[PDB]
């Protein structure tokens, strides 16, 4: 991909001029953001930037943009609404319910192909040639929005990268697009640094054997999910398994990298998984070593842990420096990682007996066996554990926490399937229209909410829609 970076920044300037019209008049800025790391960092960037301009703001951290949400926002008396890290897939609904309000969309998902009214400004790098999952995240769009508003907001560069890491925008091992420009801004201020290290969770707070056993993207053969074998392997290679990765010297890290690469080669791992095991890791000298805020992936996991318990507002406070909010949030990470471990064990046990395999898709309905906010991780795990054909997309459904008759689904696939022509966001958007649902997202990763009554109909429908995308 090749962005028109200046054309995108010109659009950012247009949105900044609009929001300053309302700041001048003392209008309270209504902010709607997503509950994962990309949305939480986005909300904190807006909260800090708008605080620097003396503006007032009201933040709501939500699970998605829905028609039910927009009907609630229609009755709110705010003059301007800012959607961050979401909203691109709901332009028609935003046009309908917020017609007489000013709306700013700071997002990176493929936008719905509809025209907007003059007071609804879409700020999306995809419209300027960006790859939606590599070149910039929602926190990155919000960062450049904040930077154009005030140059001092460059000190939010690390927070913006935390959201990009939460969105796995360095999933192939390196950063791309305007994420590299954010990194340069943070390096100029000395608030972040890019290392070439093991790209796994647990650099700061986990012992080495849990860092290896937790690895699911990519998995480490025979070691993933088995802390006892991880301990044996580390000791056999001359490492203290209880030591943390940050406590290793640079010489020991390189020795660990060599052993892991040899291990994956000996067990037949693919080249793409080997090449992304070691790569860009962003750390921040603003925080001490051993603190999860010191590394972007641990920081993002910490924020996701707060949003998992409907406490994303606590995660926003952590980004803004609330140390008491940090002390609470730190106690939420362990149960978050444990639930992912149990989710993988449930997948390995029940995939064969429960999965619905069509000609172009896997559809797995877990009921409540996996939390609805974890179906995206579950779908990726099925691919990364070898349960699913890499060229066949995986959709995992779970009952929503709020409505047992409503399902939340996440679709995930690989680059090999994208080469076949599959586009999960486009397919889910079309299928949702036919079963009274709401769906959309990236070509490689998308989500959908449908009534539980429509599950059997949806499986036949999405299999047909995906099959027609095949080039
Ligand atoms: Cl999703
Ligand atoms: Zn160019
Ligand atoms: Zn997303
Ligand atoms: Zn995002
Ligand atoms: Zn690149």
């Amino acid at each position: 991909s090749h962005m028109d970076k200046e054309g995108f920044l010109n659009k950012v300037r247009e949105a900044v001029d609009v929001v300053k019209l309302h700041i001048e008049l003392g209008h309270t800025i209504r902010i709607i953001s997503h509950r994962d790391a990309d949305g939480i960092t986005s909300a904190a960037i807006l909260a800090k930037a708008l605080g620097r301009e003396g503006a007032s703001f009201h933040i709501s951290i939500v699970k998605q943009v829905s028609e039910d949400l927009l009907r609630e926002l229609k009755d709110e008396d705010y003059k301007i609404f800012i959607f961050s890290a979401l909203g691109s897939g709901s332009l028609s609904l935003i046009k309908e319910y917020l017609k007489e309000k000013t709306v700013i969309i700071l997002d990176h998902h493929p936008p719905e192909n509809v025209k907007l009214e003059e007071k609804h400004i879409l700020v999306n790098p995809v419209q300027f040639g960006a790859n939606s999952v590599r070149d910039l995240s929602g926190s990155g769009v919000t960062y450049f929005f904040a930077r154009e508003l005030n140059e001092k907001n460059r000190d939010l560069a690390y927070i913006a990268i935390v959201g990009a890491v939460g969105d796995m925008q360095e999933n192939d091992g390196v950063f791309h697009g305007m994420n590299l420009d954010i990194i340069e801004d943070g390096k100029s201020l000395g608030i972040l640094e890019v290392k070439k290290e093991l790209r796994l969770f647990g650099r700061e707070t986990r012992p080495l054997y849990q860092m290896l056993a937790y690895a699911t993207n990519p998995e480490i053969p025979e070691v993933t999910g088995d802390e006892r074998k991880a301990i044996e392997w580390l000791k056999n290679k001359g490492f203290n398994p209880e030591k943390k990765y940050w406590e290793l010297s640079e010489e020991e890290k390189k020795k660990l990298h060599d052993f892991l690469i040899i291990h994956m080669i000996k067990h037949g791992a693919g080249k793409e998984d080997i090449d992304r095991l070691i790569g860009d890791v962003v750390i921040s000298p603003l925080y001490p070593e051993g603190d999860p805020r010191h590394e972007a992936r641990e920081f993002a996991t910490l924020l996701n842990a707060t949003g998992r318990l409907n406490l994303g507002n606590l995660g926003v406070a952590v980004c803004l420096g609330d140390e008491e909010a940090f002390r609470k949030a730190l106690k939420m990470v362990e149960d978050y990682k444990r639930e992912q471990i149990e989710a993988r064990k449930w997948l390995l046990q029940n995939w064969n007996s429960e999965v619905w395999e069509g000609d172009h898709v896997y559809v797995l309905y877990v009921g409540k066996s996996i939390r609805d906010t974890l179906v995206g991780i579950a779908a990726s795990m099925a691919i990364n554990a070898g349960l699913a054909d890499p060229e066949k997309p995986v959709i995992v459904f779970a009952d929503t926490d709020e409505d047992p008759n409503l399902l939340k689904g996440s679709a995930r696939t690989t680059e090999r399937a994208l080469a076949k022509g599959y586009n999960l966001g486009e397919a889910l958007r079309k299928a949702a229209e036919l079963v009274n649902g709401e769906g959309g997202g990236h070509a490689i990763a998308a989500g959908i909410r449908i009534p539980r009554a429509r599950l059997a109909e949806f499986r036949k429908l999405i299999d047909k829609i995906l099959g027609e995308q095949v080039s």
